[PDB]
């Protein structure tokens, strides 16, 4: 670790993010997750954790920047946002994250084992809105909000994941290669202006959130299955939105349409979404 290379402000914060090799046993025997950048394994820190390797990439880039990203992410603390436990050095560094017993939100709602009520699903969405409210107040744009990118712990607490050092493509099926810029993009979750410009804002996160609400209410159906990749722009511009799911409350569909407002600055803040969804949520029993 090259301490002088860092922003002098961040030097103190390093000891709080770095995990000593002797504090962490990672069980490389079974893969429990797969990303484009690397595999993840059970880890023991006595705390049970998910340890993500990054050795599938050629290079992590600047080590000082890697550390910086880690420091920024560690200071984030909210019950609906996945935390960073730390970084452990060994080849490539290991990302140490909490173990999420019930996996990703999309698979959770698709799972025939669990039977979430409409109230449960709305509540999952509310927790996401709250996670996103915190992230937006930190001026952080997620860029890849989707049900696949949120996770549930042992107490079914929903946490926005897939950001900072945990960022990766964990389900490659839903990402498309752009023509002019070789980037791999979650087009079916993206706002119109993002599809056109490839710029992401909190307001395009709000668009993605609307889609995530639709995923929740369809128990994990794929959005726009009869649309092909980048022809989604054509489809939307025909004057189309995802349809109201069978058990989606009318006011909740209205929230979704608001999230998909053609004017980015007219979409609701995440604070307004927390408010509106909490109200809809309170009307249900069971
Ligand atoms: O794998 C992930 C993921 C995310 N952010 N960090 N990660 C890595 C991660 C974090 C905690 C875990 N806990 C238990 C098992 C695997 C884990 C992976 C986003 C969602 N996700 C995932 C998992 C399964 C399928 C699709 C996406």
């Amino acid at each position: 670790i090259d301490l002088s290379a860092l922003n002098p402000e961040l030097v103190q914060a390093v000891q709080h993010v770095v995990i000593g090799p002797s504090s962490l046993i990672v069980h490389f025997n079974e893969v429990i997750g797969r990303g484009h950048f690397g595999c993840v394994y059970h880890g023991t820190l006595k705390i049970h954790c998910a340890v993500k390797s990054l050795n599938r990439i050629t290079d992590i880039g600047e080590v000082s920047q890697f550390l910086t990203e880690g420091i920024i992410m560690k200071d984030f603390s909210h019950p609906n946002v996945l935390s960073l436990l730390g970084i452990c050095l060994r080849g490539s560094p290991l990302v140490v994250l909490p173990y999420m017993k019930h996996g990703d939100l999309r698979n959770f709602i698709r799972n025939e084992t669990h039977n979430p009520t409409v109230k449960d699903l709305i509540g999952f969405g509310l927790q996401v809105a709250k996670g996103m409210k915190y992230l937006a107040s930190k001026k952080f744009v997620h860029r890849d909000l989707a049900a696949r990118n949120c996770m549930l712990d042992e107490k079914f607490t929903v946490k926005v994941a897939d950001f900072g050092l945990a960022r990766d493509m964990y389900d490659k099926e839903y990402y498309s290669v752009h023509n002019k810029t070789g980037a791999k993009l979650p087009v079916k979750w993206m706002a119109l202006e993002s599809l056109q410009t490839q710029k992401f804002t909190t307001k395009s996160d709000v668009w993605s959130f609307g889609v995530l609400l639709w995923e929740l209410m369809t128990r994990g159906a794929p959005p726009y299955p009869d649309v092909n990749t980048f022809d989604i722009t054509v489809y939307l511009l025909q004057g189309r939105r995802l349809l109201q799911p069978e058990y989606c409350p009318d006011p909740l569909y209205e929230v979704m349409l608001k999230c998909w407002h053609p004017k980015a600055e007219m979409r609701p803040s995440f604070s307004e979404l927390v408010s509106r969804i909490s109200a809809i949520f309170s009307t249900f029993i069971g």
